[PDB]
């Protein structure tokens, strides 16, 4: 959840998956 990237992370909200900070 609260992210930027494209991908979900478990509440569906753009998921702030990245390789950097």
């Amino acid at each position: 959840s609260l992210g930027s990237s494209p991908y979900n992370d478990i509440l569906g909200y753009p998921a702030l998956i990245v390789i950097y900070p």
